[PDB]
């Protein structure tokens, strides 16, 4: 029941993880829609480096196409493809 | 390789997702200690709701025990026991 130091010190350490992002998050010109679902899965750098100078940051990234539900509020709604940006590689840089 | 619609909204909806969580949030009235890792691996509350204007929050609760190591600048540093909240079912509710 108890965590083990090494296991969570190997777990917690900067990598990709899956994220929740909102969607007008990453994309905020998108002013005169909302979407459904409001957030997307996707793999992005998260955890901590062994030294709170650095920063956990991509070194690889890809992208991945999901249908989305653009609506405009009140008039209509269309499921369509959005694009998004995952990480593939993470490592602990200075910032 | 299009993730489908309800595929995205079934996996993006509120409920409980491993996040990686500063120690120090965690504990924010520490001044004495610094921690390796700085950060854990829990169970925590994510994603979207069906209404913009509510927010994922938990309903259910439980603790986990992980060895942390317990660091004194320029004095020394333990391995000891620190317990974390985890979520174990989560809602969307009026913020």
């Amino acid at each position: 029941e108890v965590v083990k130091f090494m296991d969570v010190y190997q777990r917690s350490y900067c990598h990709p993880i899956e994220t929740l992002v909102d969607i007008f998050q990453e994309y905020p010109d998108e002013i005169e829609y909302i979407f459904k679902p409001s957030c997307v899965p996707l793999m992005r750098c998260g955890g901590c480096c062994n030294d709170e100078g650095l920063e956990c940051v991509p070194t690889e990234e890809s992208n991945i196409t999901m249908q989305i539900m653009r609506i405009k509020p009140h008039q209509g709604q269309h499921i369509g493809e959005m694009s998004f940006l995952q990480h593939n590689k993470c490592e602990c840089r200075p910032k």
